[PDB]
C-alpha cells in the first residue's frame, strides 16, 4: 500500500465533471477544478489543466497525470512548510503517508492549523493526537475517510485500508 493507492482508495476516480462533497467542480482522482458554482469557470479550469479542449471530460491518463502532480505538490508543499516539515521528518513511512493525504485533501493551510493535534503527532502521543484531530469539521464531514486517516496515524499501519 502506498499514498497513491490511498488516496485512490479515498478520493475515487472521475473522468467526467463531478461535484464534490462541498460541491466543488472537481474531476479525477480528487482534483478541485474551482470553487466557483460556474460550470463553464471549471471547464476553463479544465482546458488549461490538461491543455485542451476537453468539454468537461478526459481521459485515464490525463487524469492519472493530474494525480502525480497533485502528490507531488502535497509532499513539496509540505517540505516547505515550516509548520509541517518538521512533523514530516519525525515521523515513519506509515504515518507520513498519512500526513500528505491529509493535506491532499485539505491544503497545507488548513492542515498547518491543526496546531494541537501536530503536537501531539511529534510528541508520538498516538491515542491522544487521534482523539483530538476527531474534534474537527473534516472528520464531522467526511467521518468514514477521516476515520481511515486518523486510524493510520494511531496505528503506523495500512490495517484501514484492508
Ligand atoms: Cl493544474
Ligand atoms: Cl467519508
Amino acid at each position: 500500500m502506498n499514498i497513491f493507492e490511498m488516496l485512490r482508495i479515498d478520493e475515487g476516480l472521475r473522468l467526467k465533471i463531478y461535484k464534490d462533497t462541498e460541491g466543488y467542480y472537481t474531476i479525477g482522482i480528487g482534483h478541485l477544478l474551482t470553487k466557483s458554482p460556474s460550470l463553464n469557470a471549471a471547464k476553463s479550469e479544465l482546458d488549461k489543466a490538461i491543455g485542451r479542449n476537453t468539454n468537461g471530460v478526459i481521459t485515464k491518463d490525463e487524469a492519472e497525470k493530474l494525480f502525480n502532480q497533485d502528490v507531488d505538490a502535497a509532499v513539496r508543499g509540505i517540505l516547505r512548510n515550516a509548520k509541517l516539515k518538521p512533523v514530516y521528518d519525525s515521523l515513519d513511512a506509515v504515518r507520513r503517508a498519512a500526513l500528505i493525504a491529509m493535506v491532499f485533501q485539505m491544503g497545507e493551510t488548513g492542515v498547518a492549523g491543526f496546531t494541537n493535534s501536530l503536537r501531539m503527532l511529534q510528541q508520538k502521543r498516538w491515542d491522544e493526537a487521534a482523539v483530538n484531530l476527531a474534534k474537527s469539521r473534516w472528520y464531522n464531514q467526511t467521518p468514514n475517510r477521516a476515520k481511515r486517516v486518523i486510524t493510520t496515524f494511531r496505528t503506523g499501519t495500512w490495517d484501514a485500508y484492508k
